[PDB]
DNA sequence: GGTTTCCACTTATTCGACCTCTCAG
DNA sequence: CTGAGAGGTCGAATAAGTGGAAACC
C-alpha cells in the first residue's frame, strides 16, 4: 500500500466520507442504549486499492465488502479515532461535512469522559445526532422528546489549496467523453467534459469553481424533490489548457485517475483534429468504451 | 455482565455517467 | 459544419445507516 497526501485525503473525505454515530437500542446495556462512533467511506470494489492505502496512510480502520458492488473502510474502534481528529484538525474538511466533522468531536468529547455509558450522556448524544446527517429516526425521537438540539452550523469556506481539489474530483467528478449525432457527413460530435457533482448545500463553494478555475458553469439539476448543482467545463480549449495541465500536475487517486488518463488521449486526438475524420473517431469510440462503468 | 468492535448488507437519494438537440460564427 | 452550451435521463460505483454476534474488559 502507498501512502496518500492528506490534503488529497482531506477531499476525498469531502467527497466520499461518512461520520456515523450510532445510538441503539441494547437489552444488554446498564442503561438501555450502546452507542458507536466512527468515520466511514464506501467506493466501488475496483476503488478497494484507495481504501488499503488510506488504511496504511492513517494506520486505522476495517475493509469490508458492502453488498456485492463495493467496500468500506470503517473506523469505530475508539482509540483510532483520535487519528481521524489529530488528521482533520490540521487539514479540515470544506464542504458542510465539516459540521458532521464537529457533531462527531463533541460525540467523541462525551464518549471518552465515558458519559455515554450514563442515561444523562445518552442525552447528550441524541442531541449531538439530532443535527448529523440524516438526524434523529422517528423510533429514536419518540423515545427523547425533551431534547432540544442546537441550530446546525452552515458552513462557508474557500478551497485550500489544489490537492485539495484533486481529492474532491477524485470523489464526485467525472471526466466524460460525450457523443453526439448531428447531420453532417461525419455525423457524429466528439466533445470532452469535465464535471463535479453535489448536493444544492455547498452551492457557494460549487460556485467558486469557476472563479478558482477559471472557467465552467454551474447547472441546477432536479428529480422529484431533490436538487442537487453540476459543475461542468465543456470549451475544449478549457479542457486542454486548464483542466488537463491541472490534474496532470495534481494527480487523481484511484480509477477515476484512468478515467482521466483516457479522456487526455481523446483531447491529443481532438487537438490533432482527428475526431474530424472516421479513423479518428474509431479511435475514440473505442477508447469511451473502455472508460468509466 | 456489560460494552466495544467488526461483518453482512441494506435504505435513501446524491451522485456520476450517460444522451440529444439548438444555433452562432 | 463545428463547437459550446442547453436541457435533460437514470440507476446505484449514492451518502448514510441497521441487525447480529464476535470480541473484549
Ligand atoms: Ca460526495
Ligand atoms: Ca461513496
Ligand atoms: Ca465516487
Ligand atoms: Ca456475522
Amino acid at each position: 500500500a502507498s501512502s496518500i497526501n492528506p490534503w488529497i485525503l482531506t477531499g476525498f473525505a469531502d467527497a466520499e466520507g461518512s461520520f456515523l454515530l450510532r445510538i441503539r437500542k441494547n437489552n444488554k446495556s446498564s442503561v438501555g442504549y450502546s452507542t458507536e462512533l466512527g468515520f466511514q467511506i464506501t467506493l466501488h470494489n475496483k476503488d478497494k486499492s484507495i481504501l488499503e492505502n488510506i488504511q496504511s496512510t492513517w494506520g486505522v480502520g476495517v475493509i469490508a465488502n458492502s453488498g456485492d458492488n463495493a467496500v468500506s473502510l470503517k473506523v469505530t474502534r475508539f482509540e483510532d479515532l483520535k487519528v481521524i481528529i489529530d488528521h482533520f484538525e490540521k487539514y479540515p474538511l470544506i464542504t458542510q461535512k465539516y459540521a458532521d466533522y464537529m457533531l462527531f468531536k463533541q460525540a467523541f468529547n462525551v464518549m471518552e469522559n465515558k458519559e455515554h455509558l450514563t442515561i444523562e450522556g445518552i442525552k447528550e448524544l441524541v442531541r449531538i445526532k439530532a443535527k448529523l446527517n440524516w438526524g434523529l429516526t422517528d423510533e429514536l425521537k419518540k423515545a427523547f422528546p425533551e431534547i432540544i438540539s442546537k441550530e446546525r452550523s452552515l458552513i462557508n469556506k474557500n478551497i485550500p489549496n489544489f490537492k485539495w481539489l484533486a481529492g474532491f474530483t477524485s470523489g464526485d467528478g467525472c471526466f466524460f467523453v460525450n457523443l453526439s449525432k448531428k447531420k453532417t457527413k461525419l455525423g457524429v460530435q466528439v466533445k470532452l467534459v469535465f464535471s463535479i457533482s453535489q448536493h444544492i448545500r455547498d452551492k457557494n463553494l460549487m460556485n467558486s469553481l469557476i472563479t478558482y478555475l477559471g472557467c465552467g458553469y454551474i447547472k441546477k439539476k432536479n428529480k422529484s424533490e431533490f436538487s442537487w448543482l453540476e459543475f461542468v467545463v465543456t470549451k475544449f480549449s478549457d479542457i486542454r489548457d486548464k483542466i488537463i495541465p491541472f490534474f496532470q500536475e495534481y494527480t487523481l487517486i484511484g480509477t477515476k485517475l484512468k478515467d482521466f488518463e483516457d479522456w487526455c488521449k481523446v483531447a491529443k486526438l481532438i487537438e490533432e483534429k482527428k475526431h474530424l475524420t472516421e479513423e479518428g473517431l474509431d479511435e475514440i469510440k473505442k477508447i469511451k468504451l473502455n472508460m468509466n462503468k
